[PDB]
């Protein structure tokens, strides 16, 4: 399933996981599961609680944290309690009924969009990890969705729906990416036509100022970009960052921005395109992978309450706006006042289901656990024990070929890239280097690998020239098995010499 | 005492109690304590403690039930909180420290009616339990009293102090009827007169019409009926409590109703006649048989708020009125507005003691939990098991003698009849029976039973002919007692059977 997932997905699937908040989660539902039970009016029945009462909530809390300080998952419960209260300055009782009423999914999400408190304690995170602590909070609104891929599924249906991408649109999309986010436009229901912002293998898998300039077509009507990027897990520079806000300063105040930015975290003082043009940009942030919480199905839609997608709503010809007022009409009397991130949410459900719309409680509650885990932990004790042991496990797989590539300030590594040429380079020289190349290709490194190890790896490409090389994911394997994968390509280049010398 | 208690009040005494709310009371108790503990303020001393105050209380409460999940009395307190607070939609601090301050007994009961909440709690029960569904609950009261004993007691005394009642004045009685019934009203104290109304056993110990129609003579004043019967233990079917009905509105809506509700619930679908006639009846119902609560001393008396009792109070010849302005002139400024009711408890002690008397509070408080532990039982699990315990000892009895006489659905049986001649009928035929009866009669059969087994039978009659029969509870003993009953009358039959063959 690790390896097929790869193939089919381009994942990247974590073998580690965040337990903490995990473990508040469940402490937390044991807790709601009593707070049912104290609204049971009935003798003699099993199995059947009531909801939740909001009054005293704090107190009965309370006692459950201090009856409890030897469990760890409580002990996150009651300093969650502080955060919220007293660095954000929210409602205890409020945040405390949230939570209860929301781990025991018993009501419909409330607003369907995203949960009131869950969504400021949310942005909080979100703003942090992306850099974009300059745009005031209360600016940024969130849509709780099933992932990043729920999130993809929806933006591009309202997007063709409200009409602000139409047949025949340019799409923008930074390359290499992986292969899922080629496809979406490709689809007959969508029929876009891309446009590729190839990354420079010379500047580091950084896009150039010549293939960003691209983005002054007016044909092309979104960029598209894993930020940052995967497979070649590096984050968009300095200059890159700039030279987008330049382009839509300058030139394309139109252009839409759509970000996908799950490995954020991973990166050394992330900052997402969001930060640099948020009325520009839909930013999709997944809680899969830092968390180790694929399974889970979280992510949000982040939007700035003052943007450009709102903006070409009310430009868009009367036939159109004619045609959403009658989509749109049981929502609101003013479907002109409907803004676009509140679409989003009426078309994931086919809009007359728009009340029951929504990501479950119980998902929205554990998103926020996860949230609060990572705001309160100011030290970043969690984001560098998980970077030491990505750092240890490349450490592991280039031990034999050694040693790993030279990170710039830019890397993530989630992934690393391993190139027969560099690698064989640093082992028997240059000259060397550039025969074995000659010799092998990707699909005879790819191949012995898998017999030897059974680990199947992404080829390294490209699109470029078929050098020669293979992408491991730091994240889903054990040090044995980073280990077993550099010996196998060690022995590969040693057979490799001795059929250079003779 | 159980064999004394027959042959001199009627009764009856069960030997199965409902633990779950005595232990609820136990548990409150030891709550309660440690709230007085809570307003005590001076060190050094024992044994002392202060009034429980009502600030906080659901929280510590809520923390009481917390910590003794292990206990079942708490438990039910628990679930108590939830069905007066959610079910009932009363105030929970309030019910919490009426209730608390109720176990201490260290308040005079306010108002001495009863308790406030105790009143609204208790109605419910005596509402449904009575089959008064009809009616809305805001518009019966209760007074809170020390059994059905001390009930009648007050009735008939407030009945011939405020004139309802005089000497001379006819009183009709549902019969069979118990001893103590026959003789308050033959007490020169009253001198009423007794008119019988008389159940028929062909109609299974049902009123006939005829015998129901004597109530339009206008000289009879009340109608003072046991229902479900005692000894004969059956309920007034339908046909009767609609004659009873139209005879009031067609007839006789002067006549009063006194209705002893003791053994209503055990039986099917019980209908009270205060649900049938309400304005009319006052309804007295006693908690000692159904929770085995004689030693309690727990009973109320019902009215509806629109009654002929206020109604003849206010036709009262002038000097009458003028003696009442008097009597009760220290209580209210307008003594023309206090009610029956509440006349009933001024005239339980003396009038000028008003404001001290009533019901103990926490006599009220077990009342209350009593009520409580019926209304939340919704599948009605405690009678049934009474219900299969009385039929298990039926089965038992009849066993040799077999087997139990047939059952139909006006049936309560927490009395039995055991007739010689239906008995020895069912063994030996027809013929035999007709004879073994003009052997031997009640004396013989009774004297026999309590020679070989110590247990002593109520007479089955009457008023009727001597049929030789005997009535057993099926409340106060266990099967073994019941199995030599059978055995003792089983040998006297077939010793007769010896006596008819040869
Ligand atoms: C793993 C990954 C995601 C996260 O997907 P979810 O559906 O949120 O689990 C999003 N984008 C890219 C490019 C990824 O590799
Ligand atoms: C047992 C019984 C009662 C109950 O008497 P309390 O004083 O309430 O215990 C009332 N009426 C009748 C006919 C009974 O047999
Ligand atoms: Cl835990
Ligand atoms: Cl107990």
């Amino acid at each position: 399933d690790g390896n097929r997932l790869m193939l089919n997905a381009g994942r990247g699937n974590p073998n580690f996981l965040a337990t903490t908040p995990r473990r508040a989660f469940f402490r937390l539902g044991l807790f709601a599961a009593a707070e049912s039970e104290l609204s049971y009016s009935y003798m003699n029945t099993v199995g059947v609680g009531g909801l939740a009462k909001i009054e005293g909530i704090e107190g009965r809390f309370e006692r459950y944290i201090a009856e409890n300080r030897d469990q760890e998952g409580v002990r996150f419960l009651g300093k969650s309690l502080s955060y919220v209260r007293d660095q954000l300055g929210l409602d205890p009782a409020a945040f405390l009924h949230e939570m209860v009423d929301g781990i025991l999914g018993c009501n419909y999400p409330v607003p369907p969009r995203m949960l009131n408190i869950s969504e400021k304690i949310v942005r909080q995170y979100i703003i942090r990890e992306m850099g974009a602590d300059a745009i005031p909070s209360e600016s940024v609104n969130l849509f709780a969705v099933e992932g990043g891929t729920a999130a993809m599924a929806y933006i591009f249906e309202s997007m063709k729906v409200n009409g602000l991408l139409k047949a025949g649109d340019k799409v923008a999309i930074g390359m290499p990416v992986f292969t899922p986010y080629i496809e979406i436009p490709e689809l007959a229901q969508y029929a876009l036509e891309e446009v590729a912002i190839n990354a420079d293998p010379a500047l580091n898998w950084q896009y150039p100022d010549s293939e960003l300039d691209k983005l002054k077509d007016p044909a092309i009507k979104i960029f598209f970009c894993v930020n940052p990027s995967n497979p070649p897990s590096v984050k968009m520079d300095e200059r890159s960052l700039e030279r987008v806000r330049k382009i839509v300063a300058e030139h394309r105040p139109d252009l839409m921005i759509l970000t996908d930015d799950v490995y954020g975290t991973f990166a050394d003082g992330f900052q997402s395109l969001f930060a640099i043009c948020p009325a520009n940009t839909l930013l999709v942030y997944s809680f899969s992978k830092y968390f180790g919480a694929t399974g889970w199905r979280l992510g949000v839609v982040a939007a700035h309450k003052e943007n450009i997608f709102d903006l070409a709503l009310g430009r868009l010809p009367e036939s159109e706006k004619t045609a959403l007022d009658d989509r749109y009409r049981s929502l609101l009397p003013d479907v002109r006042s409907l803004k676009f991130l509140d679409r989003l949410v009426a078309d994931s459900r086919a809009v007359a289901l728009n009340h029951t719309a929504g990501l479950s409680t119980p998902q929205q509650v554990q998103m926020t656990l996860f949230s609060l885990f990572a705001l309160m932990d100011e030290s970043d004790q969690y984001k560098h024990t998980l970077k030491q042991l990505i750092r240890r496990r490349e450490a592991t797989l280039y031990r034999e070929l050694g040693t790993p590539p030279q990170r710039d300030e830019n890397a993530v590594d989630y992934y690393t890239l391993i190139d027969l040429q560099d690698v064989t380079s640093k082992l028997y020289g240059e000259a060397f280097s550039k025969w074995a190349v000659k010799q092998s290709s990707t699909g005879d490194m790819l191949f012995r690998i898998a017999d030897e190890t059974g680990i199947v790896l992404l080829p390294g490409r490209g699109f470029g020239s078929d050098r020669p090389s293979g992408r491991a994911s730091l994240a889903n394997l054990n040090e044995y098995e980073y280990a077993a994968i550099g010996r196998a390509l060690r022995q590969m280049a040693d057979e490799l010499y001795a059929q250079y010398t003779q």
